[PDB]
């Protein structure tokens, strides 16, 4: 909680209160709700599946939904080799699954993840994030041979370093492990967002992933996406990988708006790799819920019916031009960051030091939700910008205006925690 | 897939597949289905919330369905002492956060748990688990610092030895990690099933589980529990725990029937246990999602309504005296244990070799499945008997009377695989 | 510090403090001096290669005396199969070395060792030690992947349990982690003590033994020994696995009176096994030094010259039969184990409830040590017995008659500390 | 084995083959003989000892050589705080003893050590290490909570990069895992070669290492240092940490030239922190050994004696000189890197690129060993310099003019493998 609020009832891009107050949301429940609330499609086919099957362990009896979903996800995931797909409840127990999948076909047992990166609450998960350090505080020993590298930061860069050059940097960083004490043989995988969602709207570099690519394919290592936060539409193109030229993940993990909320969540990777483990070896009692599953059947047809993927990309490409307006204005704003409807405004003490304002961050968020807009921070400076990416266009508007305010406001000393 | 067939909708007990075949249910979906398959008032409150709000992340912002569960989940939980709730998705996920919580509240690192133990399929509660079944092939390395010890077995026992003898042969297998390499003083839980479900139903003896209790209270380890398969009215108790005289436990995880197979899980323990974490800590985006949530307060309401835990108490033993007059009759049945409608019905060569015969179990599946009933085993000869609690007496009697007549065509001869 | 006494100067058994006073040594530094103190051949041996190079890393160049020893070990080493022999300056290290060489020769995880069993002080050595908790305590998380068995007690028994009852059930318990969650095929090796040193002189009944190694050849597990403190002649063998019939180990590890308590190591493996790592990947640079090399041909020369093997076995029988006719007279005496010159005195306090007596036994060491005899205890009540086997017979008896004394003497209570 | 050629003695830096052959050692057996080989007082001290006790282990009687060896330590280490020293037989077992004390003392878990770094091949020693040539291959899962951080490299840097570039940059990467998934308050220690050996003989900025030991000091984390290649007069210096200002360390590591090759080594700690680890916990029974001892004694003594510390600073600032005058008429040697007679000369394909070359690098080791020099090389490319305090000048400049003609040989491609 930021801010005590009960949710009664939402719309698309408008949450109730309890009370009757009305929101805007810019969060969609940490990017879980690209297709907005309630969507009545989405409604219909929760209400319509409940009437006919609640639950049974696909790994017992077929479903109709659940082979459904399973044909479709495997249709609709980036590159032509053919692939499986593994359901679990939650992003955390699908990169748990990476994990497993990538040591049981590859043999080897290191992982190498990023810091910076989250990837979800399960044991195997945890290890691999470098969000917060009381994600690791008082639970230990974690998971055994999981080795972070540093995520490229093209913001905080030395002075006349080029896009290139931080490339170059950040892969002799990718590196390093690998010539001294990490065999490259002994690697199972490589996991990586294509974009860092907690990590702060941190994209890498084109050339960086095509290095880290290249090297993962050269070794024998496994090539794995996170895609739970920037998937399904989020950076407007299906997949956040698709942002980068002809890479096709090993593995990748789906979740969050997969069920638009219900909990739903996919490993889809290539065929090979999901052979070398099944059922009831791994399993999930109740993950790919034929309830869950009609949900995400009638989701992934809104996103592709209603256009979502480039009303994300259209809608994307005006929001960076407002914040980038508003940086003219406000000083504060140290860097904008928008890959879709899917920002990152870094609030600054000075452009020059680049110090972070965790400060002016709250404030702003402070009054947002003071004049009826829900928006929250990351990593402290960072306002996360995910609406729904349904937000019809007054709303979005209505949105930014406020926020245009927060920062005039803010500026003058008006607010206060 | 166990069947191969696909199921198209299911009420009560009854499922029926695409071809309109029906079948008595045995399973319940590994004991997800507590309540029967689309119970009336679970359909509509799925229906109702799913109309209202489908999700928000309850980390953010609170929902009426999340918060009335989290008070009543807290209510019903054994033990006078207060509780604190965390909501999870899974029953694998729950038991992860028993390891947090006790590593967290005791600063110790150890966790012991039993052989032939069924925790879940992430990387925590997979290295808790002992299941020859879900066993940890090409996924390791495991979570460090966990130890297993014997589950107490009263029917494969030494010649002439009591329930006395064997609670105290075990208790000094229990004791020797103890005395030898397991600092008492570093082990911060003891994770057990009050009765192993994938284990084949076994129930600690009373004694063997007053010994542990004590044990952990002495040297300050937590004394957690396991519910997920045994719980909510499975034993003819609420708690499985509660077959025990005065056990309340520090932690406990509680799903599958949770939310009649939506995902739905939760920890449960003392509010000073509960308090040692943040979340930041233990946070899953799905995790108490409202239409899950209200489905949960509707299976709750159901097991209260229509009294499902003396039922499950009554049927149970029943059951009981049914297999007992069968074992009579059959003995190739070596053992009936059954505390409530949930049942192990023990298969072997010999009455006094205790020989398994997975071979007779095998077919005694395909007979039923033939004449309409479904059931599966555990270890190979254990048929397990996990009916919905809701089962009418009528069909009950159906199901007991093929499986009568199972026994009958496996001793002539006359099923082949 | 144990004693709290200055040794100036010792030989053959007996030890000089700086004061002048002489001791009857029943300890031989843990079994480190088998060849007695300051044996003139070794003393030379010393002297001479000094003289020649103190030390060059035999991964660089080679020396004489360790091309000699690596040979000679290849060919005493128990068994018919090629050999190789890896120098290390610890039994530690040595086995170290040991999960090293099974893991890289098998690409498997899991090493199983003993509950009572020590193996050493480095973190590898360490974690598959099951002795002192005090050597867990604190300093993990220790080696991942390592799994605690019970070694076979037969001492306290079960009523009525035979030797054969003994083995049957240890290995039942054996069997126990790999029919639940330790998968055989993932296991790289079991490492036994032949005769427990520090769990209180402990011998595996042959039937057990037996059992294990074939269960480890079945399995492709390697079967491996140590042999640091039970070997060289002091079980009356020249190695303690020679006590089973036609047990060969894949791999061995030798330490202690190696080097005549010089630091010097060994493995002795299949040379397939052996292959499978070196330097300078496994290396310690001070390892194989020539001077403790020219010890160890020394030492080895004397056993064979001196007949010490032999003489272990009929020393040893001759003790046995005095320290049963001590029993005879002093209930106290609960159990005598002795395989050579090589003993453990259990003290209990009532013969029949078999009760450990630490009180009395550390009153034995202090009345021996006022009377001119080095012994120490084990588990708090056995009195562990391992003079150097040069020790002459005039000798033995003075050490035992004072033991007979100190029996009296503390059941008349006249020993106070 | 390296040289395929059996040494048969050795005195000073000069070592005869057994066909009578002699070469100029310029290895020291990786810096284990810095008193020369055979030195008179040495050995002398070994026979002496030899005849009054070869061996008793210390835990249980003092001996004298290791009571005054145990003083001298504890009195010659850096700073002025209390110590107390803990023996072993070698660095691999002291850097083991490192991560006991400091998580003992600390009650955290986590290590942090560096890329580049060798501390040794036990278990513990060897996932701290970082030099490919050593390598952790199928030899996992290592040591849980372990970190690398890089090491500062002053040779490629970014163009227009100063030692305080360097320093901050190196600084910067240190702290990244501690502001990501590393929690500063659950590390137990730093470990860091004050000058990497086996790394290439680097060694850190002195802002780097202010920057590091403050934030060790900040935090509560123990800060060691590992000074097993480095200490003992080989930097021209007593020990590598003294060529920084006013830094104490809370443990260090100390072997190889402790005995002049003798298997001795030593923890040396700040009181308080040695006194949280006792014995019998943690003992190797050959360690301190009194023949080990008094070869240290009187290798210490040759230290003082014959004031080796000058003697390596002014002959290591002479082979500087000599190098750098090299590196004018020799484009291929990139860096001459000297502190002490302790040297890492680089060798590059280009001055510009820095590009490693190998090839040349063998190449003159082959040349060198065909004209009587002992020289290898580390990490591919860097010939690695390391001749025993004592040679003369006339056998340095003997071997210097060989080396000088190795890169003229090279150059004109007159040497082939
Ligand atoms: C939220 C998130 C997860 C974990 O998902 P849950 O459903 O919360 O377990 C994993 N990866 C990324 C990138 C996320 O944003
Ligand atoms: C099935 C089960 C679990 C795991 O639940 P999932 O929802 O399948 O993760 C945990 N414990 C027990 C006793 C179980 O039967
Ligand atoms: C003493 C001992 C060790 C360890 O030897 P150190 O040389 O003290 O490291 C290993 N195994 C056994 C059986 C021992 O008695
Ligand atoms: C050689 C070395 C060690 C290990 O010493 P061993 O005696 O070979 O175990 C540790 N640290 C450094 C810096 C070394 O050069």
């Amino acid at each position: 909680n930021y801010y005590n609020l009960v949710i009664d009832h939402a719309h698309g891009a408008t949450l109730v209160d309890v009370d009757g107050n009305k929101y805007i949301d810019l969060l969609a429940s940490a990017s879980a709700i690209n297709v907005g609330h309630t969507h009545e499609k989405v409604v219909k086919a929760i209400a319509d599946q409940a009437q006919k099957l609640i639950h049974y362990t696909p790994a017992y009896f077929h479903h109709v939904p659940g082979m459904e979903l399973s044909e479709k996800l495997a249709k609709i995931a980036p590159g032509n080799s053919p692939k499986m797909v593994s359901f679990g409840n939650s992003g955390s127990d699908a990169n748990d699954a990476i994990i497993k999948f990538a040591r049981a076909y590859t043999g080897r047992q290191y992982i190498v993840s990023y810091m910076g990166s989250y990837h979800g609450s399960t044991y195997g998960s945890q290890t691999l994030s470098g969000s917060s350090l009381n994600m690791t505080r008082k639970i230990g020993p974690m998971l055994p041979s999981v080795v972070h590298v540093p995520y490229p930061d093209s913001y905080r860069t030395y002075p006349g370093e080029t896009e290139h050059d931080v490339s170059l940097r950040y892969f002799n960083e990718f590196k390093k492990p690998f010539e001294s004490f990490l065999p490259a043989d002994e690697t199972a995988c490589v996991l990586i967002e294509p974009i860092q969602g907690d990590g702060g709207i941190i994209k890498a570099p084109e050339e960086y992933m095509q290095l880290v690519y290249k090297f993962c394919h050269e070794h024998g290592i496994l090539f794995a996406i996170d895609e739970v936060n920037q998937g399904l539409g989020r950076t407007g193109k299906m997949w956040a990988i698709q942002q980068f030229k002809d890479i096709e993940p090993d593995l990748m993990s789906v979740g969050k708006s997969l069920a638009s909320g219900m909990p739903l969540s996919a490993v889809i990777g290539k065929k090979e790799v999901m052979q070398s483990l099944d059922a009831p070896a791994h399993l999930f009692t109740t993950a790919g819920n034929p309830v869950c599953s009609a949900a995400s059947l009638a989701t992934l047809d809104v996103i592709e019916y209603e256009g979502l993927v480039e009303k994300s990309a259209t809608d994307g490409a005006y929001a960076k031009q407002r914040f980038l307006e508003m940086q003219q204005r406000h000083p504060m704003i140290g860097d904008v960051r928008m890959w879709g409807l899917n920002g990152g405004i870094e609030l600054v003490k000075d452009p020059k030091t680049k110090e972070p304002d965790s400060d002016a961050a709250t404030k702003v968020i402070y009054y947002a939700f003071a004049h009826g807009v829900v928006i929250i921070t990351l990593a402290g400076n960072i306002l996360r910008f995910q609406p729904p990416l349904v937000i019809p266009r007054e709303q979005l508007d209505q949105a930014l205006q406020v926020l245009d305010d927060a920062f005039t406001a803010v500026e003058n000393g008006e607010v206060t925690i």
